[PDB]
């Protein structure tokens, strides 16, 4: 087709980024993180027991409210690095950025008040690869392009910085050059089936004392964060003069401005964040704190070990997925 089509998202934090859609007939409108690392739909179901609180706080799937639902039932959990859900399968219509399709979903049953409760987001719209996705449901973007309504086989992720502007934006069906700037550096997946590449380096300044050898870089749309393996993570932090907390590092606010370039050597070129890309500088005080927007996600076989560039990344660059080449495109965001 020749449709390209977009979804608004919201910017909670710098930590949250998420759009809505509609479920059912008449819609039932979800707030969902659109995540290129996992590849299952999911929302909150009316069946959830209301002792997981999480379904006390968030907009819950009523099947009994949509005329266009079709069960099927099927027990699933979807098992994330941060926690995990669990529930059944459905069926019904689903409203992206105003293109409608067919789906079958997670309707959530089981949904731990860690992280969920911290969540202003509902559920999740996975957009990885059928590969991933739990009991072989095929994901979203796989229905949107069997509609054939889409100018490409392609969706981009824009994230503001700020936090009277959007949060965000994912154009289904190509990129759009209001937030981008200067050429798409492309760079092939290791194989379909994940959004991930290659990555040659991590560097401290001019001192690359991470991933010589090479290692991986899953691109997830749907973290917060930039994150490494434990011991990579330690090694890096170590180098910034950071303290671990239980959840994150964090150096004396006044240091913030001070800390170094840390550059990821993907596809040739290096990307480089400076210290105000991945330090939240909410004061210069030497008495006060300020959280990394980098921490350890240990992420097992198949796909990790891995490193994940998540929103602290994509903030500064606008990156395309591109199914039908399997690759990532990166160009810098405004
Ligand atoms: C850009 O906006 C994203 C905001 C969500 C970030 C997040 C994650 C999160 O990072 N994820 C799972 C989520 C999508 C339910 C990621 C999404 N991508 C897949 C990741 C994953 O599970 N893996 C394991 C398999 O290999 C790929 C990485 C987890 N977990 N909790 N929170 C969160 C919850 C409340 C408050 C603040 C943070
Ligand atoms: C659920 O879907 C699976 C696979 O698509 C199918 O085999 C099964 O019959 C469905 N179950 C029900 C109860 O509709």
């Amino acid at each position: 087709g020749n449709t390209t089509s977009s979804v608004i998202l919201t910017n909670y934090m710098d930590t949250q980024y998420y759009g809505e859609i509609g479920i059912g007939t008449p819609p039932q409108t979800f707030k969902v993180v659109f995540d290129t690392g996992s590849s299952n739909v999911w929302v909150p179901s009316s069946k959830c027991s209301r002792l997981y609180t999480a379904c006390v706080y968030h907009k819950l799937f009523d099947a009994s409210d949509s005329s266009s639902y079709k069960h099927n039932g099927t027990e699933l959990t979807l098992r994330y690095s941060t926690g995990t859900v669990s529930g059944f399968l459905s069926q019904d219509i689903i409203t992206v950025g105003g293109i409608t399709v067919t789906q079958m979903f997670g309707e959530v049953t089981e949904m731990p008040a860690l992280p969920f409760m911290l969540a202003e987001f509902d559920g999740v719209v996975g957009m990885g690869f059928i590969e991933q996705a739990i009991g072989r449901v095929t994901p979203i973007f796989d229905n949107i392009i069997s509609q054939g309504v889409l100018k490409e086989d392609v969706f981009s992720f824009y994230y503001n910085r700020d936090s009277q502007s959007l949060g965000g934006q994912i154009v289904l069906g190509g990129s759009d050059p209001q937030h981008y700037e200067g050429n798409f550096h492309y760079i092939n997946l290791i194989k379909t089936g994940v959004w991930q590449i290659q990555m040659k380096g991590v560097s401290v300044g001019s001192s690359t004392l991470l991933c010589e050898d090479g290692c991986l870089a899953l691109v997830d749309t749907g973290a917060s964060y930039i994150s490494g393996s434990t011991s990579s993570i330690e090694k890096l932090m170590e180098a910034l003069g950071a303290k671990k907390r239980l959840f994150d590092y964090v150096v004396k606010c006044n240091e913030g401005p001070t800390l170094p370039d840390i550059s990821f050597h993907l596809g040739g070129k290096e990307y480089t964040l400076t210290s105000a890309d991945y330090v939240f500088q909410e004061s210069y005080s030497s008495k006060k704190l300020c959280t990394l927007a980098i921490h350890a996600m240990d992420i097992p076989p198949p796909t990790g070990p891995t490193w994940a560039l998540g929103a602290t990344f994509i903030r500064k660059f606008y990156t395309e997925f591109d199914r039908r080449n399997n690759r990532i495109g990166f160009a810098l965001a405004r």
